[PDB]
């Protein structure tokens, strides 16, 4: 039946009806909740899924059961018969991609969901083609700093043996090197991937912030390396508005956040290669990339230059350093006219977006574990917002890392 | 359901295996189709409902003491059975009551302090008959737990529920709370979240000092009777004035807090028996005060006032002036508590201890139910180790449960 979600700051209550639409499992059961777990086709399987999606589409353009709708259902039928699959209309592709964003429970940026530039790359056949398409994506989405949401969609899966995959988990990442003395240069979370690239012929400049090459797999073939031209890769020097020594830390990050390891599911079709990009929330860099112990891990270094007493944890020296790091990140991007949102503004927008979705759509799936920012949680409004999590389709899903499932 | 579930720590790659979830008893609120993991809150037991619940708990008790299947075990089973058959209920032995209380804490998915679970002082108040007697028991609890600042965790357990019309209840959600007063102009004085309860007390006869930090009276209900008001002797309420190791102006904010965190509105369930009045207390994690009591918009809301005295650019939010003020506030809370030698734990220490706790529980017990949404601190989340820890949440018994607010259910005599 109907479910209610309360905000405990405002005492506003909303009524979720939309959840009655899902089918894919959350992973939880009545007795066990896995809300903090990160990772919890044939003709007869494929058609009902297609049927539902097509029905959903024509429902959204206000003509459910139209003549257009009828032939479409017939068209899809005969096509799954004689090819064991079907191809989406251009309008259905764009719709399905916007709604996959719209249904992404873990994304705090969804107020933007309808403003999405969709690049159809379903005529791609080679890794060289893929590279070209991704280069245009990057150039378009970056837009000299005035970032624009984009997705590039490559050919759907067919037989599992001829998959398109971007092997990079993100389009822009820094390399990670495993020093002899045991330390780590660059991004320590990328050391494996970085070494796969080296093993494939990549000449590493072995520096701290080295853009990794692209590793592209087209139609199931072995993947191939490509260097993204540097002028397409926008980067930002991180400096502080008060601490003039902060630039001396030598930090930079890239402006374009672009996830390339996920799977886009529309109407039971699987787009295994679908890089999508938006713009950053400052905490992603300031908190997670920089301060995670398993990442760049700069907190102790920064605390040094801030002259903080670091003997007891109760001095909250880590907390102080963290806030200052994130100030710099926001300031730097803003100074450089590169789009960025702070976690206060982003969460505000998200509560407004939630309100919108309950109003017009009867709910909005949201993953509180992911939505609440990794710092200053309860002084952002989403902390106090009950959210319901459920899985709506079309969707972005996780998939196996390609280097675990590829015969060469 | 699967016999083995794996959880991962994404910072350390450490993987743990949970078998304890199999012993889950009641429901989470989640289904396969929806997760309620961030929802805050998702006439008595019959003879036939009580039998298996009692046996379940007794079996569990004698397993813990390495006497499962012993003569004493079977005798206790038979005795409980006869008592349920003749009296429709039964009474716990003192040993069982202590075991059950310690395990309700142990099982409390939302508590980050559970490393301490086996060190809990249990006061048996099941011989209490009147509100005055409840008051005496609660005062003793407060004095014991407070221990002049060297706090000790404790629970006081009042008589179990019988027919439902004779409940013992502490009407206060917490033993020590500050009053809130709503003004004609819509401004609030004191703790704005507490205006409803404060109005109840005033109606019941309380003479309100109308100050910013007025400790509320206890409102105590014995054996189903109308509740009665009692003032906690002020000398038993230890308080800490908040000052800052660096900013000498911080003391000029006239802030202070109470030393003892004590929850009194929850229901303790042991072996199907319901203890509707079981105030328990521990000691504070700094963020509870520094972030929530002090900086929630619906609470004391001091971020603005502190920002101003810190000379912060407050036009752009991207300056993160809220964030900077929050850290300083939580620094001052920890500094004021340590200085007055009142037990407190910072959110780094607590969450690190909880990880060690959880790992030990996986090893010895086969699991450790935890509510990530509650365990992770409300500031600086990802620089505490619990943020990166996958947790399974499930409900084991004995347990602490929520219950309706008594002013919503009480039948006034
Ligand atoms: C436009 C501005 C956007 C903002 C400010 C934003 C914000 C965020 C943030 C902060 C995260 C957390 C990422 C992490 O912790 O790894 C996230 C995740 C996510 N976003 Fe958005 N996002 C934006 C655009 C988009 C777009 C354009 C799409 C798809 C077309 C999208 C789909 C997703 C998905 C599927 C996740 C989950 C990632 C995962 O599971 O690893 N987002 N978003
Ligand atoms: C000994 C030191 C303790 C520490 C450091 C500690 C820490 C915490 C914290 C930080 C919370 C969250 C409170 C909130 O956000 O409102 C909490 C909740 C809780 N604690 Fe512990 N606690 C301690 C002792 C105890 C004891 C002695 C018991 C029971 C015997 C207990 C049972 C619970 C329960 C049931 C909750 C959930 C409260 C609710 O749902 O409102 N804790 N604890
Ligand atoms: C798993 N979440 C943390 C994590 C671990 C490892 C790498 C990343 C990561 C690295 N580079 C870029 C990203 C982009 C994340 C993102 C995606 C999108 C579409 C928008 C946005 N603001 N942020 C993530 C994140
Ligand atoms: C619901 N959590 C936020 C909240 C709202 C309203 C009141 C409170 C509250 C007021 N006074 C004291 C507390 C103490 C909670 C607690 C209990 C125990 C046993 C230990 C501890 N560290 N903290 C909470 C908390
Ligand atoms: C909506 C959300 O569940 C609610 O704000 C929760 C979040 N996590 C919490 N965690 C703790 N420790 N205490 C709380 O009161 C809350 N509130
Ligand atoms: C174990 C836990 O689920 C994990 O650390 C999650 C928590 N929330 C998160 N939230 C975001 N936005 N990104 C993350 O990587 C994570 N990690
Ligand atoms: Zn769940």
């Amino acid at each position: 039946r109907f479910l209610k979600v309360k905000n405990w700051e405002t005492e506003v209550v909303l009524t979720d009806t939309l959840h009655l639409k899902s089918t894919l499992e959350t992973g939880c059961t009545e007795y066990i909740c896995m809300g903090s777990i990160m990772h919890p086709a044939t003709k007869d399987q494929l058609f009902p899924l297609a049927k539902e999606f097509i029905d959903q589409y024509y429902s959204s353009i206000k003509r459910f059961g139209s003549k257009a709708h009828m032939e479409r259902l017939e068209e899809v039928n005969k096509e799954i018969d004689t090819t064991s699959t079907y191809q989406l209309k251009d309008t259905e592709l764009i719709y399905g991609a916007k709604h996959a964003w719209r249904n992404a429970s873990r994304c705090v940026g969804r107020i933007q969901w309808s403003k999405l530039q969709v690049f159809d790359a379903r005529d791609c056949t080679t890794a060289h083609g893929m590279f070209n398409y991704i280069c245009n994506h990057v150039k378009y989405a970056t837009n000299k700093g005035n970032l624009r949401s984009a997705i590039t969609i490559f050919p759907q899966r067919t037989d599992g043996k001829h998959d398109f995959r971007v092997w990079n988990s993100q389009l822009i990442r820094y390399a990670g090197y495993k020093q002899p003395d045991g330390s780590t240069l660059g991004d320590p979370a990328n050391v494996q991937f970085t070494e796969i690239c080296i093993q494939q012929g990549w000449k590493p400049p072995r520096g701290r912030f080295d853009v990794l090459p692209l590793l592209l797999q087209a139609n199931g073939n072995d993947p191939e390396l490509f260097q993204i031209p540097p002028e397409l890769v926008l980067e930002v020097p991180i400096r502080h508005p008060k601490f003039e020594w902060f630039k001396d830390l030598g930090l930079k990050w890239y402006g374009l956040p672009a996830v390339s390891n996920m799977l886009l599911e529309i109407g039971g079709l699987e787009f295994s290669a679908c890089p999508f990009s938006g713009w950053y929330m400052g905490t992603e860099i300031g908190v997670r990339d920089y301060c995670d112990n398993s990442r760049y891990n700069i907190l102790e270094e920064v605390a040094k230059k801030m002259n903080l007493d670091m003997r007891k944890t109760s001095s909250l020296w880590k907390d102080q350093a963290l806030v200052e790091i994130n100030i710099a990140v926001l300031y730097s991007f803003q100074s450089d006219k590169v789009t960025i949102v702070d976690h206060h503004s982003a969460t505000e927008s998200f509560i407004k977006h939630m309100e919108n979705e309950y109003r017009c759509r009867g709910g909005c799936p949201a993953d509180w574990v992911w939505i609440v920012p990794p710092m200053s949680g309860s002084i952002t409004p989403v902390f106090h917002q009950e959210m319901l999590n459920y899985r709506l389709t079309p969707s972005f899903e996780y998939q196996p890392d390609p280097w675990n499932t590829h015969v060469w």
